[PDB]
C-alpha cells in the first residue's frame, strides 16, 4: 500500500456522479464510503481508496472535471504500520488490541469458561471454510427471557466492529452486580452477541488483504471471491444497491441466504424469534445510526419511534467524548441498497433494527489505530444501554 491515498470528493449533483462511475470504469477505484459508485447520492461526500500508479490520473480527472475533492489519507502505508500502537504489550487476547482470529476464539471458549453463570457458548453453524460460528448467550440463567441479538464483523476490514463485541462482553460480566442498570438488564433479558460472523474474510484481512470485506466463497464461472454478506439477505434481494457481478465489492450472492454464514445468522433468528426483541449490527465507519429502510424509500410503520430512540441514543453517545453521530432510515444516507439484515430482521418483526457504524469519520477510515479502541467502546456503550434499557421498558 506504499503511496497509496484515499480521497472524499464533493457530490453535488447527478453531473458528479456519473463522473465518478466513469472514473471508476477506468481505473481501480476502491470505494470506502459508500459501498459502491451505485450506493452514492446527491448531496454527500464519498471516499475511495486509489493504487500508487492511479493517483496522478485520478487527480487529473478530478481536477479537469472539476470536482471538488481532499485527500484524506496521504500514505495509506504510513496509517497501515501505525495501527498496532496500543501502550499494552502481550502476545495474548487484549480489549485493547485487534485480536486475531485465533485470539478471539480462544477468547470465545475462556470468557464462557469463566463466566459459566453468565456466558454460555454455541456455535450456530460453519463458515465457507470450516470455522465455526460461535456466539455468546450473556445473561442471568432464566425462563421466557427476552433477548436483543447483536453481531460485530459483517465486513473484513471494519476491525474496530470486531473489537466492539468483545468489550460488550467484558463490560456485562465485570459489571454485573456492580452497576445497577447492566445488573438490572442481565436479571432481566439476555443478549445473543456473534462477535465476528465473517470469519474467513477477518482471517483473510490479517493474512493476505487488510482491504477485504465480503466472504471467502467460491463463484461459478469466475476467479472473483466471495459476497457481500450485507447484501445477501432476504430483503428486497438484489433489486437496488447491489451487484449481480461476483467481481463487485456489493456482490449480492447466487441466492439470498447462499452464504454458510448469512444461512447460520438467518436460521438462527428465526429459530428464536419469539425471543429475539432488538436486532443490533455493529459496524464501520462513518459515526451513524442507521434504521429501515434500506432497500426502498418507503418508511417503516413505526418510523417516528425508531428516529426519536435514535435521536436518544446519539446524544447518549455524546455525553461521554463529546463524539458527533448522525442518524435516520437507511435510504436517506445512501442511494437504496437491498438485502440487508437490519431490513430482513425488521420484515421478520422484530421491532428494534439498528444499523451502527462507529469511528471515525474518515480520518483513518477503517484503519482505526488501536489507541482509539477504548474511547470508541466506551462510548459506544452508552448508546447500546440506551437502547437496551429502551427496549427492557417497552415490551
Ligand atoms: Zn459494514
Amino acid at each position: 500500500f506504499e503511496g497509496e491515498k484515499v480521497f472524499r470528493v464533493n457530490v453535488e449533483d447527478e453531473n458528479d456522479i456519473s463522473l465518478l462511475h466513469e472514473l471508476a470504469s477506468t481505473r481501480q477505484i476502491d470505494f470506502w464510503k459508500p459501498d459502491s459508485v451505485t450506493q452514492i447520492k446527491p448531496h454527500s461526500t464519498v471516499d475511495f481508496r486509489v493504487k500508487a500508479e492511479d493517483i496522478l490520473a485520478v487527480e487529473d480527472f478530478l481536477e479537469q472535471n472539476e470536482l471538488q475533492y481532499e485527500v484524506l489519507i496521504n500514505n495509506l502505508r504510513s496509517v497501515l504500520e501505525a495501527q498496532f500502537d496500543s501502550r499494552v504489550r502481550t502476545t495474548g487476547h487484549s480489549y485493547e488490541k485487534y485480536n486475531n482470529w485465533e485470539t478471539i476464539e480462544a477468547w470465545t471458549k475462556q470468557v464462557t469458561s469463566e463466566n459459566p453463570d453468565l456466558i454460555s457458548r454455541t456455535a450456530i453453524g460453519t463458515t465457507f471454510l470450516g470455522n465455526n460460528i460461535y456466539l455468546l448467550k450473556v445473561g442471568k440463567p432464566g425462563p421466557n427471557k427476552p433477548a436483543i441479538f447483536m453481531d460485530c464483523g459483517f465486513h473484513a476490514r471494519e476491525w474496530i466492529s470486531h473489537a466492539f463485541c468483545q468489550w460488550f462482553v467484558r463490560e456485562a460480566v465485570l459489571t454485573y452486580g456492580y452497576e445497577s442498570h447492566m445488573t438490572e438488564f442481565l436479571n432481566k433479558l439476555d443478549f445473543y452477541v456473534l462477535p465476528v460472523l465473517n470469519i474467513d474474510g477477518y482471517i483473510y484481512t490479517w493474512t493476505k488483504n487488510r482491504m477485504w470485506r465480503k466472504t471467502r466463497s467460491t463463484n461459478a464461472g469466475t476467479t472473483c471471491i466471495g459476497t457481500d454478506p450485507n447484501r445477501n439477505f432476504d430483503a428486497g434481494w438484489c433489486t437496488t444497491g447491489a451487484s449481480t457481478d461476483p467481481c463487485d465489492e456489493t456482490y449480492c450472492g447466487s441466492a439470498a441466504e447462499s452464504e454458510k454464514e448469512t444461512k447460520a445468522l438467518a436460521d438462527f433468528i428465526r429459530n428464536n424469534l419469539s425471543s429475539i426483541k432488538a436486532y443490533l449490527t455493529i459496524h464501520s465507519y462513518s459515526q451513524m445510526i442507521l434504521y429501515p429502510y434500506s432497500y426502498d424509500y418507503k418508511l417503516p410503520e413505526n418510523n417516528a419511534e425508531l428516529n426519536n430512540l435514535a435521536k436518544a441514543a446519539v446524544k447518549e453517545l455524546a455525553t461521554l467524548y463529546g463524539t458527533k453521530y448522525t442518524y435516520g432510515p437507511g435510504a436517506t444516507t445512501i442511494y437504496p441498497a437491498a438485502g440487508g439484515s437490519d431490513d430482513w430482521a425488521y420484515d421478520q418483526g422484530i421491532k428494534y433494527s439498528f444499523t451502527f457504524e462507529l469511528r471515525d469519520k474518515g480520518r483513518y477510515g477503517f484503519i482505526l489505530p488501536e489507541s482509539q479502541i477504548q474511547a470508541t467502546c466506551e462510548e459506544t456503550m452508552l448508546a447500546i444501554k440506551y437502547v437496551t434499557n429502551y427496549v427492557l421498558g417497552h415490551l
